[PDB]
């Protein structure tokens, strides 16, 4: 409509770039395989790609509600009006960020429940089958398709949504998580918590062998230590999952917000 097909084409152009920029970043960061800084900017790159073939494959919808508005100009207005017509690509990419991180913390705190009660299962004696029991019930519980535990796509309310394996897939490289994390379900996919490390847990457990009678097992410090050195880093792995997934989600604020300021200004600028 006008000027639409200015923003429009102008933004294809974008999307060229950041996909000609994804496999640059990639190639450096090929040459260090472990470098950090390359890995870092190669997935931002690639979160922006991912969030810019968003906007593209929403472009009537959007056009439709951005032009509907602009028809009722300030470019602190133009903004606005940008801001609040693009639900279907901030409810795509930040929602479900918004919605990863919050299963995720709730899962997560669903182990600190577990943790919690440690004391009480504590040469020394540890509770093993109380112990392995309660982690066992939470690998159960998160291994299903619910509200608790799906990452993608956002399960709004009743009901479980899935997606296609193509949309699956691209969120479980977007969120670096595991094979283990994509699962079938009807007509799709989705993805879900990493439960490896609690698996390595019980598994670890099972490796300090077979109870006493009292269903629990004396083991002499040596041995000991170096099981509860190996259950904490299990720990640390969750955590560290839960703190990376949260960094991508604020990296993907900055990526929309600037998303959003290279739409106004086109849309400014196809005024003038």
């Amino acid at each position: 409509s006008g000027y639409l097909d200015d923003v429009s084409a102008k933004f294809d152009t974008g999307v060229d770039n950041l996909q000609t920029q994804v496999t640059e970043a990639l190639d450096k960061l090929a040459a260090k395989p472990s470098d950090p800084a390359l890995l870092a900017a190669y997935q931002s790159k690639l979160s922006e790609y991912n969030l810019y073939r968003n906007a593209q494959s929403n472009t009537v919808k959007v056009f439709k509600d951005i032009d509907a508005a602009i028809i009722q100009i300030s470019d602190a207005e133009i903004w606005d009006m940008v801001s609040q017509n693009i639900s279907a690509i901030g409810d795509s990419y930040l929602g479900v960020y918004e919605n990863v991180v919050a299963v995720y913390t709730d899962f997560y705190q669903a182990f600190s429940d577990i943790l919690s009660k440690m004391g009480g299962w504590l040469t020394v004696k540890l509770d093993v089958t109380s112990l392995k029991n309660d982690l066992n019930s939470l690998v159960n519980k998160y291994n299903q398709i619910n509200s608790n535990t799906v990452l993608f796509p956002a399960q709004s309310g009743s009901g479980v949504k899935v997606a296609t394996e193509a949309e699956a897939r691209q969120w479980l490289s977007e969120l670096n998580l595991p094979n283990s994390c994509l699962k079938s379900y009807g007509s799709g996919y989705v993805v879900t918590v990493d439960l490896t490390p609690l698996q390595k847990m019980v598994q670890d457990i099972d490796g300090l062998g077979a109870p006493g009678k009292d269903s629990k097992l004396e083991m002499d410090n040596a041995k000991y230590q170096a099981w509860q050195s190996g259950f904490k880093a299990q720990e640390e792995n969750m955590k560290t999952t839960l703190q990376t997934l949260t960094q991508k989600y604020s990296n993907a604020n900055s990526l929309y917000d600037n998303l959003v300021k290279v739409l106004s200004s086109t849309i400014s600028s196809s005024l003038e």
